[PDB]
């Protein structure tokens, strides 16, 4: 199992979300209370990186889901059997992955020959200077619900961030849900606290 422990490391790394409220219509809507994403299926998931000082040329950032639950964390975040054999490649996503990230050409997919754990990585850019944080557009291209996939159990994506040779950087996390109306159902999970 990939450790979740969050760590900035040198370089002070955080994530951040943008504050979009949970109007009926939003897309992503991230809750600070639940430390929760919730999402829909193929669309634009803005993700900020936070550092206070710029890591190195060549760093690089992965994203991966894992299950939440203890008793599901061995096994691989992967899509559905539906979705695996949908028409909805972009060309350079393996079918199989959950987590693409969507306009950057640089993008790199691994299928661990270990662990057999998918990931995407993209270059670490740093952010434009007098604007404060650089964004990565994530899609999750299975729903939470999807029968014979997450078939409705909660996951983690971790982000790391890493050297150029695979060293580790710095580590956060964030639980995932992908789900046909984000807003609400942030809304309904946010009512329990
Ligand atoms: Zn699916």
């Amino acid at each position: 199992v990939p450790s979740q422990k969050t760590y900035q490391g040198s370089y002070g790394f955080r994530l951040g979300f943008l504050h979009s409220g949970t109007a009926k219509s939003v897309t992503c809507t991230y809750s600070p209370a639940l430390n929760k994403m919730f999402c829909q299926l193929a669309k634009t998931c803005p993700v900020q990186l936070w550092v206070d000082s710029t890591p190195p040329p060549g760093t690089r950032v992965r994203a991966m889901a894992i299950y939440k639950q203890s008793q599901h964390m061995t096994e691989v975040v992967r899509r559905c059997p539906h979705h695996e054999r949908c028409s909805d490649s972009d060309g350079l996503a393996p079918p199989q992955h959950l987590i693409r990230v969507e306009g950057n050409l640089r993008v790199e997919y691994l299928d661990d020959r270990n662990t057999f754990r998918h990931s995407v990585v993209v270059p670490y850019e740093p952010p434009e200077v007098g604007s404060d944080c650089t964004t990565i557009h994530y899609n999750y291209m299975c729903n939470s619900s999807c029968m014979g996939g997450m078939n409705r159990r909660p996951i983690l994506t971790i982000i790391t961030l890493e050297d150029s040779s695979g060293n580790l950087l710095g580590r956060n996390s964030f639980e995932v849900r992908v789900c046909a109306c984000p807003g609400k159902d942030r809304r309904t999970e946010e009512e329990n606290l």
